[PDB]
């Protein structure tokens, strides 16, 4: 039922992405962005596997933003848009401002191409 | 044992947590301090918890904050003005970062040193 460009968050450690999210919800007050944790136990196959799971029940027809820390996770997204045809961005080295900016402009309603960017700029930045 | 103290001090339940338990699995190492300010917690409660956790920390050769956002950005200038404390903060923290942080500062590397080790990874981004 998709307006927005889905936002994932997917992160090393137990909580960091679960974290991340929560907080840029609360601060907010949205229900969108999904968080994808993977500790040191879960296997890289087995969280790919999860990453398709999820993005399949999300509706992306606007695309999916990855957010991600380091990694294979950062080369997810590409893997993704070749698997499924699914149109894919990813951001890497992604803390809290960078969720904060992505979900909030997602959440408006702004283009892939256009939130992407927008993070990116973060940087350009700081 | 000595070494330059790494702070990590972020915006949620357990962002801060995760990542630091995350990169001490990943170093078998025991050393780092996280920091988690939640929604309940207010900045100035926050601020007065990181000055007593650095004092009882002894720091014999500085302290290296990690930070994401906010008015925990500058924790560092307010916390060196007040007790004389050499502390350098970088912000928009990452796993990787963290990873960086406490990986040098592991080996007894300076300050300095780490400091720019981590905004180096800003600029490679780049």
């Amino acid at each position: 039922s998709n307006a927005q460009v889905e936002v994932i968050v997917m992160m090393h450690g137990r909580s960091t992405a679960t974290s991340m999210v929560e907080t840029v919800q609360e601060l907010l007050s949205i229900e969108s962005g999904i968080a994808l944790d993977m500790p040191l136990t879960v296997e890289v196959k087995a969280m790919y596997e999860k990453l398709k799971q999820t993005v399949v029940k999300l509706n992306p027809v606007k695309g999916v933003l990855i957010l991600s820390d380091m990694g294979s996770l950062t080369s997810f997204g590409n893997i993704l848009t070749e698997e499924l045809g699914i149109r894919t961005k990813t951001v890497t080295m992604v803390s809290t401002p960078v969720v904060l900016e992505a979900m909030r402009k997602a959440s408006l309603g702004r283009g892939l191409e256009d939130i992407y960017q927008s993070c990116e700029q973060l940087f350009e930045n700081k």
